[PDB]
């Protein structure tokens, strides 16, 4: 068993080599996460892709031998942690709210939000700021919060809770954060009841109250939680990671600035090259599964290392090169199969508007920190930065 925690920040900063060595030996490996969790890592583009859509790997905890704490159990009734027929019903309930068609209608508002955030950031007295604090975090939380009716003054709280989840300074920290959030969400849900809010949460509350068969009280909390959390944490990191890749690759940045029609393709490469989801969410084999000779017992935790699939030479030639014009068709940054990120259209909209706004309004935009000064999350599931200092005055 490889102890990833023993590799320290060197692993967090650059985990790809480790993932590659493992892929060379086999598709599945038992590892010890920095958090102390003993789990399985599935590496290799082909294998990764197959497992993601393989019904033998359930996402329903009833098939997991790992116990759910009280706090975790309260939020566990969501589409992501479910298999059909439950998953099918939960997702269909809100699928229409997130199609590209619907999401496109949000462009004017997303533009407003970005414009305002950029206006505030560029007013910095010394032409310096942290992109994470000034844009990466604020944008996604604002968008999903307006959709789900989370009052603006309560938004800063999710960042605190997210930090407690991502890089918990203590196991209990994560749990306390989950209980707080769960309580906040239940109260918010309550405050919506009876009122005629036009936001999605209010709509969901109504649906739940009118027909508990379509959405039980527990599935209601589960939905509020997954949509709000998955609704911004990864987007925040895509924006920061992507802008970091771009600004740290002079020729790619110059290429994009020279032909902004390459913007959409650049965002795709950011997803492929430095996607926010290093490893997919927990999967549990219903029955023992044999992967090219290795047998993962039923009930064990399995993480499909998307980060490694994206560095597989066979699918992405010269994988370590950040190439905005590269062919990225079929990458797994948004997953694969029935769980394919329901927020992909929205994420792409947010990321594209943010990156375009920074380039078009900040011609002298540059990094204001050195690689060694950057702090990456050790969690094998999250690829992200603690902060991203930038400047725009040469
Ligand atoms: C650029 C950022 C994004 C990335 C890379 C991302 C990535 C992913 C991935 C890889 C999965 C599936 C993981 C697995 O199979 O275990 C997923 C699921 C999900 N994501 Fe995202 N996501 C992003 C943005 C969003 C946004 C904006 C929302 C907001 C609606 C969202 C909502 C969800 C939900 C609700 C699921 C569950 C889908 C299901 O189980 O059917 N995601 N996301």
């Amino acid at each position: 068993v490889l102890d990833l925690g023993a590799l320290g920040q060197d692993f967090a900063a650059d985990p790809y080599p480790t993932y590659a060595r493992l892929r060379a030996e086999g598709p599945a490996h038992r590892v010890r996460t920095p958090e102390g969790d003993e789990v399985w890592l599935v590496v290799g583009y082909d294998r990764a892709r197959a497992v993601l859509a393989d019904p033998r790997f359930s996402k329903d905890w009833r098939n997991s031998t790992t116990p759910l704490t009280e706090a975790e159990a309260a939020l566990n009734h969501n589409m992501l942690e479910s298999d059909p027929p439950r998953h099918t019903r939960l997702r269909k309930l809100v699928a229409r709210e997130f199609t590209m068609r619907r999401v496109e209608l949000l462009r004017p508002r997303v533009q407003e939000i970005v414009d305002g955030l950029v206006d505030a950031m560029l007013a910095a007295p010394d032409g310096r700021a942290d992109l994470m604090e000034s844009l990466a975090w604020p944008l996604p939380i604002t968008v999903i919060s307006e959709l789900l009716g989370v009052p603006e003054p309560d938004r800063a709280a999710f960042r605190v809770w997210t930090d407690a989840f991502v890089f918990p300074d203590d196991p209990a920290q994560a749990q306390t954060a989950m209980a707080e959030m769960s309580g906040y969400l239940s109260r918010l849900i309550d405050s919506k009841r009876g009122q005629d809010g036009e936001d999605l949460l209010s709509a969901l509350v109504r649906t739940s109250d009118e027909d508990g068969s379509r959405l039980t009280s527990e599935e209601l909390l589960g939905m509020a939680h997954i949509l709000l959390v998955a609704g911004h944490e990864t987007t925040v990191n895509l924006i920061a990671n992507g802008m970091y890749a771009l600004l740290s690759h002079p020729d790619q940045l110059a290429a994009l600035r020279a032909d902004m029609t390459l913007l959409d393709g650049a965002v795709e490469e950011m997803l492929r090259y430095e996607g926010p989801v290093e490893s997919a969410t927990y999967r549990f084999p219903v029955e023992p599964v044999d992967l090219d000779g290795t047998v993962i017992p039923a009930g064990d935790t399995v993480l499909v290392v998307l980060a490694d699939a994206h560095r597989t030479p066979e699918r992405f030639p010269d994988p370590h090169r950040f190439d905005i014009r590269r062919d990225t068709a079929g990458h797994l940054a948004f997953g694969h199969g029935i769980h394919f990120c329901i927020g992909a259209p929205l994420a792409r909209l947010e990321a594209r508007i943010a990156v375009r706004a920074l380039l078009e309004r900040c011609p002298d935009l540059a990094l204001d920190v050195s690689p060694g000064e950057l702090v990456w999350y050790p969690n094998p599931m999250i690829r992200g930065l603690k902060a991203l200092p930038i400047r725009w005055r040469r």
